[PDB]
């Protein structure tokens, strides 16, 4: 009904940029020291060095939580399934996209100079906020699950899909996989103990 | 379903042990220095320090995250809606308690001192999870979103409710609430930032 979703997000290869390596999990990404011999699908970035969330919302309310220590240039938020992929695009709300970065050491909203966040700290694990039927994408700090940014009430029309964008060479970006409890592991008699 | 519910946990007034002082918005509560005067009715616990989220699960998966920051001697998990309220109840499986505690700076599950678990950090965050159909109850570490402990499998057989015990009268346990985004908050044509 109106229940928050915690949302599982795997990263989809046929949309990621040919410079990002996704891990064999396809939970993380790095940029990695070549352009890797993918196709040139249509659903892939050939400019931008980006890569969708594999999962679609098309309703209710879903979140997704994304660690970015040690990475000096990210964008995280959500897109239009169907946004623009090919050349210099804008990645803003006017081409369905609603997007936190971090650029020259900065928190920026919707990949704006003109929208600085004055962060008093360093953000790790990033939550990624999606209320389909309000219109709204919110940020949080994962830290103290304080709020960062909600884009401006934005019709999202069709399915919207997690987006990240890796700008810098110097560290993975990962998705925290949802909790899952035992789900599919053996519990013997005295529990299962600090699981890895 | 297959999702995951990120649980929102109001603690329910009427469960509440005397000596447990709610907060306004019964988010967070505290042991405080006597015994309130509170009816009795049968859904109060009358000799442990104890109380219940107000929504039960019959079905599903649901989480929720609970604020234990210096707080000594504390319970949280899961018990059937009907545990026996009165007297000293053992908060073990068998009476229908599934937890984790700090008890004399060590962590115990299933409130034993045979199920001790070899923490290397102090738990200030604690992850709560249930999968009702898997008779899962799982506990977290949601500074690296880590597993401390699956309870053995139990089927639960009647809806379940949030538990916490609170022993020390030192710091209050605090329940996170849902992520709501900008819900019932104007968001300016420049989006909302740093909202408190």
């Amino acid at each position: 009904r109106t229940f928050l979703h915690a949302a599982d997000v795997v990263l989809d290869p046929d949309t990621a940029h040919p410079e990002l390596f996704l891990s064999e999990d396809r939970r993380s990404v790095r940029r990695g020291p070549y352009r890797q011999r993918v196709p040139d699908n249509p659903e892939r970035f050939d400019s931008q060095p980006c890569v969708l969330g594999r999962e679609s919302f098309a309703s209710g309310k879903h979140y997704w939580e994304v660690e970015v220590e040690n990475v000096m240039v990210w964008t995280v938020g959500v897109c239009r399934h169907s946004v623009e992929r090919k050349g210099e695009v804008l990645l803003i709300p006017q081409n369905g996209f609603w997007t936190l970065e971090m650029f020259g050491n900065q928190y920026r909203a919707l990949s704006s100079p003109e929208r600085i966040l004055p962060l008093k700290e360093s953000l790790c694990r990033v939550g990624v906020f999606l209320d389909y039927e309000a219109g709204d994408v919110s940020f949080y700090n994962m830290r103290d699950r304080s709020h960062i940014y909600t884009c401006p009430r934005s019709a999202f029309t069709v399915p919207v899909r997690p987006f990240f964008r890796l700008g810098s060479d110097d560290s993975p970006i990962f998705i925290c996989p949802a909790l899952t409890g035992a789900s599919g592991v053996t519990v013997p008699e005295e529990g299962l103990k600090l699981h890895r």
